[PDB]
């Protein structure tokens, strides 16, 4: 039949155009099943091309299965089933076209899920990456140890021992790439019918994870000392998920008395565990870093989970999990797990820590965040006056703000979105399902220049002030 | 009670030395509950330190709950419950100290789970990372999209549109960081009671993944055309997990005949899906890259899953997943998922692809893997002669070798280990556990200079004792 070739410079190769055309004619039944195609030399002369082109085109059709060959004379069109001719679905629904990529500027964000990128020593970080690459060539092994590179885990071990008081062997550590991955892995090491208990309000993300994992999740109310031991002994769970260093999102710090109560509870009966979601303990502005709950544990019932998400690059995402011996044995009986963190990044982190650049970085950021947090609880107090109520300790990268307004939380979040302001509600942290109505205020990715404007935008959103045309 | 202080500091600061000592005395019950604590001035005069030091030390104790304060002053020791002192567990069991330095040298590897680190343009990778850094350094905090950065998803979309024929929108792509992570999310997007079906034999890791998710998994044995459309109709699953480009680990290529049958099968009933696991389709040595199964799908029932772990560095691990519209909707109804790939890693990959360095790398590696595979085949025919049977298409980074021997597979792996040869058996890829002994031969990490000895280290393990 008719085959037109394109002699263009940047067109597909000759042999490519040939089998593409033949694929089309076979799929459209123009070339009947089991019908003989011309010989290589015959079709070549007919298209005035090299026989090696027709051969390469045929071999392509042979390998894919459009043609089959018989030992003597000719190739034949393989018999292909006709398409089901069902209802063809439309292409790209408009509501899924929500991705309207445009411009992140000038948006002002009060998000708690990021970090400042302006004060990050990117030059020192790249020096650590180059140094690690020239010493660990060729990237040590090929991939990585399932728990992560040992030297990297041993580095993090020394760090959290000096800064958190966490006592563990590198063998106990597992990274990483977010707590969401480590949490999933942990739920499979814990008993299948283990009852989990979370703080209300708390981390909605872990709640969704535990619910989608088919695990029963209890909700434990908070008091002035944090997670209520009274409700824990009442509902009687198996595994606790707490944030004692800085409660998410209430902001309260669990005192040593309440910690000992929990530790004693976990020692009362076997198969009881406490999960430590430590995510911003390295940032305290009135006091030093508080020794984590795991540091006081003597029964190895505490699972410590740390992260570098808020401390390093915003998108880096590297977490770690410290497993007690009994859970480590459960992990080693697997052997099919793969490391989710880039081995090249791990080596960089090891060098960033060992060179002392990390702790040096934390010190500078802690002062920067300290200064950014007020001015912030000063513009809010200047704008809202007594209409704003600020809850939460003087630490971390977020605090709660309650407002006196008739508008709902949704109406506030809608106006802010229309004023190019990224803020998040407080009702989303309600696990079991007020009105304050409260908002979570982050200042990690917040620029110091956009502080006064952000508060002014926030005010209009709270009281629904219309724009003057 | 005395408190010794180092005033040279660092060491620790004075206020740090103070509250640490006070913590110890409160926990050791030496300072009784509700006992009066010396005033900030009193303790300062007594220790010859600044009041600001004692104040900083007291504040630390107040925040941690070691002390409590009264409005009319002063500070008192908080009533703390004693520890249980019940049963203390051991410290670091010797059998769990497996983390010893294992030397992979001088070991000849026939492992399939790798890619050559020595042939990767690491200098070119770093140059791309630096350009992507300086381009988005001021906007790194704003590029943390759950599905992955839009510009990155678009670049991968355009790539697989040309190399795989995959037709999709950037909206549908989901990065990433390993197919394992993507599979986990996929099981959550798919119906909770969906019956999965893998190939037999197949990728054992995805089997364990699905089983641990509490999902029902049926095994479909292969014929000459790959995954059996016959058993698919008989065992009637809801989701198919297939490797049509290059079957793992049998190595057969699913012909367009079988591909159409599977596609029509998915359209027979609503809520039927097919997971296409593409992992090495960019390495065909006889023909061009065979277009993906998703490229022929007209009913949006195929989930295409790609990865760079085999393309680039195995230590990198960047994957991607193209969702049909129905599944993307289920994803958007969640809104709590987070990206697992580094923002700087994504932007580096995008730069690596758009600069042409990726296509340049693939082209060089494809020829290198081609020449190495044939030399390995030639060496396998030198030894063994006809007693060896090489199975699998002329593509990818692995093939199967059947051996005509009366020695068990386990005993072959024993001697091979004894001859410092890293090799895996085909019995490990059986999902539901069942001669002649068969081995999987990966040549991605294998050096050309160790091919002859490697084959010589083989044979030996199969026949010699
Ligand atoms: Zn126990
Ligand atoms: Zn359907």
């Amino acid at each position: 039949i008719t085959i037109t070739l394109d002699r263009s410079e940047q067109a597909d190769y000759i042999y490519q155009q040939i089998y593409q055309k033949l694929k089309k004619e076979i799929l459209s039944r123009n070339l009947l099943p089991h019908s003989k195609v011309p010989s290589k030399r015959e079709l070549a002369e007919n298209l005035k091309v090299s026989v090696n082109s027709v051969n390469s085109a045929y071999q392509q059709l042979l390998a894919e299965g459009y043609l089959y060959a018989i030992e003597r004379k000719g190739f034949f069109v393989e018999e292909l089933d006709m398409f089901s001719a069902e209802e063809h679905p439309p292409f790209a629904l408009p509501d899924d076209l929500k991705e309207i990529h445009i411009d992140q500027s000038d948006w002002i964000s009060f998000s708690h899920m990021s970090s400042d990128t302006d004060h990050f020593p990117i030059k020192s970080w790249f020096r650590c990456e180059q140094k690690a690459a020239s010493r660990s060539y060729r990237t040590l092994g090929d991939m990585s140890h399932p728990q992560g590179i040992y030297e990297v885990r041993a580095a993090i071990t020394r760090l959290i021992s000096l800064t958190r008081g966490v006592k563990c062997r590198p063998e106990q550590m597992i990274i990483g790439a977010g707590t969401q991955v480590l949490m999933q892995l942990l739920t499979e090491l814990l008993p299948k019918e283990a009852v989990y208990a979370m703080e209300e309000p708390g981390y909605r993300r872990m709640y969704q994870l535990l619910k989608n994992a088919g695990k029963q999740v209890k909700t434990i109310m908070l008091d002035e000392k944090g997670m209520s031991i009274a409700e824990i002994t009442r509902q009687q769970p198996d595994v606790l998920v707490t944030t004692p260093s800085h409660q998410f999102p209430s902001g309260t710090i669990m005192p040593v008395s309440r910690r000992i109560q929990l530790l004693n509870w976990a020692a009362e009966e076997p198969r009881r565990y406490i999960i430590e979601d430590d995510y911003d303990s390295e940032f305290t502005y009135d006091v030093d870093s508080i020794p984590a709950l795991q540091s006081l544990d003597r029964f190895q019932n505490v699972i410590y989970m740390g992260t570098f998400s808020k401390s390093l690059l915003p998108g880096l995402r590297i977490s770690y999990m410290v497993l007690p011996p009994e859970l480590l044995r459960a992990y080693k009986q697997r052997g099919y797990d793969l490391q989710t963190c880039s081995s090249l990044t791990q080596l960089t982190l090891q060098e960033f820590i060992e060179s002392g650049e990390y702790q040096k970085h934390i010190k500078k950021m802690k002062q920067h965040y300290k200064e950014k947090r007020e001015r912030l609880i000063t513009a809010l107090e200047a704008e809202f006056s007594g209409e704003v109520t600020v809850k939460g300790a003087n630490a971390g990268l977020h605090f709660v703000t309650e407002f006196d307004t008739r508008r709902t939380e949704q109406d506030i979040l809608s106006h802010a979105a229309g004023l190019q302001l990224e803020i998040f509600g407080m009702s989303r942290f309600n696990l079991k399902e007020t009105g304050r109505p409260a908002l979570i205020i982050g200042f990690a990715r917040l620029k110091e220049e956009d502080i006064q404007e952000g508060v002014q935008r926030l005010f209009k959103a709270v009281y629904g002030h219309k724009k003057i045309p």
